[PDB]
């Protein structure tokens, strides 16, 4: 069975205890299609996004997915962290992201999230509502099973 | 806020021709809530790239550019904007090239970019009209949100 | 008044051993020749360098239109984005796009493709994906604007 890996990247989340939906939204459509074993990280935008996503390309982990902090303002850094742990980008993959947010919410193009290859492993950022969340998963849907076997 | 329209033509800084598409930005930007300095139609190449960082240091808040975003020799738009941002923001780019279609089938040869210098937006619209028109309505319904986002306001979740 | 030159690379380690059952580069050669593309050229390449090598002789070449098929994904293989990436001046993201969008919705894992489309020197160079219909979805997208994007090369 494939492993998985769930990042969620927020100081506002990793400041408190963890309440909000994202992360059960990934890790129940994780769940429910296999993926064993399976965790989850709350972490500060920034170093510990890179260090998480770092810990999970080392150990192997088959699939990452983070959320949270792919916007334009200042502690939006997903994607600068992601991009710095990438062998390579998987353009086509993150604008149907993007595009999935369209047209109910225009500033669905404001979000500059990658997703793409490291080592072994898929990694793919989505936004951090719970309607990116899920409009991303249901993009992923189609695509993850054969996108997990041409990495390997 | 504060706009700077600046129009990439060397044709049009000598002029050959009267540029149309700067006034149709002027318009638009006083419709919603920007103050435009007065226009800049510069040369291609390294005067774009000069008038962009002026107005960054002078911190206005919204660049926008008309022309040279094709692929001819001379089209150095993307280039010269690049080299200015700190970072892209690809998915308005892309929005804005897929307003041209499909009755502009070449609009997919723009190689405009989006992005953020300091706490500026800059944004690059091709150099027709028509093509300008298309880009300021999927701009609309963004660019308020994101200057407020560039100025460091926003509500993570 | 002076034809278009077109350069027909498919990247398939495959085709050096019998695989000998490459499809694509008829369909393109055809599709070429249909639009006034003049003199034509096809071969076949290992996955690799030598991709880059093939890319980068045709540029120095002047050759006008590059095609590339195969190659584009994201197995441990697939090197084609990076050779060509290597070679380029800039890429024009656009098409790239449209080419990736032709393939939906019937074949979702069409934006796993990771083609890139740009201008090397005055060559002006297409990734395709490696399957038939792949090809022919890019193909269709360069229909309409093609000798357009050389007129613009050229000034």
């Amino acid at each position: 069975a494939r492993s998985a890996q769930i990042i969620i990247a927020s100081t506002r989340a990793a400041s408190g205890v963890y309440t909000d939906e994202c992360g059960p939204i990934i890790a129940e459509w994780l769940e429910q299609r296999g993926f064993s074993p399976l965790e989850s990280k709350v972490v500060a935008d920034g170093n510990p996004v890179g260090e998480a996503l770092q810990d999970a390309v080392e150990a192997q982990v088959d699939l990452i997915i983070t959320s949270g902090g792919t916007g334009i303002s200042p502690t939006d850094s997903t994607p600068e962290q992601t991009v710095a742990v990438l062998d390579f980008v998987i353009p086509g993959l993150a604008d149907a992201i993007r595009r999935a947010g369209l047209p109910k919410v225009p500033t669905s193009v404001l979000s500059r999230g990658v997703c793409g290859v490291a080592g072994q492993t898929l990694i793919v950022n989505l936004p951090g509502s719970p309607g990116g969340v899920r409009d991303g998963l249901d993009v992923l849907a189609d695509v993850v099973h054969h996108a997990l076997d041409q990495i390997a």
